[PDB]
């Protein structure tokens, strides 16, 4: 794709998110770089109203597809660079076992040569005292595949995955996601055979930084399909 031709090298990010759930209201911003040809990402997330009310690890998801390296032979499934630069919509709603769900909307689209996510979450019906309000996670890695699927009817692309968090009492709190993407523009993309993106994080913290926040690094390659 056209799109893919964006992502030869070392792109600058922004991530910006406004939540709510159960009424406690947030907002994060995001800075750092992505280089898609190793699936690399590198990001520092800042809570920029204070103290977040969730857990940093239940943001993880939310928080550019379009940055997975693509095998050289699974590069015609790669809906998430054809949809660039006009971007594409993502949307999620992610099931919290025995506990509440965020419902999340975002658009990843080019402004200049920085590749943008702006995101909206909402979560409702968690509980006052479970693992997400009760701050219960470890501030721990997180990875999965992430199952792709074609949506023809809207030109895009539905996904599902389980996320398994892991609780400090020794328990594991299971984050069910359910997602789809939609092309922004009318221009043409790539609609996939089914296949996976395999992604795995390491959270850290910056010594230096006294505000509520988060780094990443994580890598995202897609697989499932074999050559030939
Ligand atoms: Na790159």
């Amino acid at each position: 794709s056209k799109g893919e031709e964006l992502f030869t090298g070392v792109v600058p990010i922004l991530v910006e998110l406004d939540g709510d759930v159960n009424g406690h209201k947030f907002s994060v911003s995001g800075e750092g770089e992505g280089d898609a040809t190793y699936g690399k990402l590198t990001l520092k997330f800042i809570c920029t109203t204070g103290k977040l009310p969730v857990p940093w690890p239940t943001l993880k998801t939310t928080l550019v597809q379009c940055f997975a390296r693509y095998p050289d032979h699974m590069k015609q499934h790669d809906f998430f660079k054809s949809a660039m630069p006009e971007g594409y919509v993502q949307e999620r709603t992610i099931f919290f076992k025995d506990d509440g769900n965020y419902k999340t909307r975002a658009e990843v689209k080019f402004e200049g040569d920085t590749l943008v996510n702006r995101i909206e979450l909402k979560g409702i019906d968690f509980k006052e005292d479970g693992n997400i309000l009760g701050h219960k996670l470890e501030y721990n890695a997180i990875s999965g595949n992430v199952n792709i699927t074609a949506d023809k009817q809207k030109n895009g692309i539905k996904a599902n995955f389980k996320i398994r968090h892991n609780i400090e009492d020794g328990s594991v709190q299971l984050a069910d996601h359910y997602q789809q993407n939609t092309p922004i523009g009318d221009g043409p993309v790539l609609l996939p055979d089914n296949h996976y993106l395999s992604t795995q994080s390491k959270q850290s913290k910056d010594p230096n930084e006294k505000r509520d926040h988060m780094v990443l690094l994580e890598f995202v390659t897609a697989a499932g399909i074999t050559l030939g």
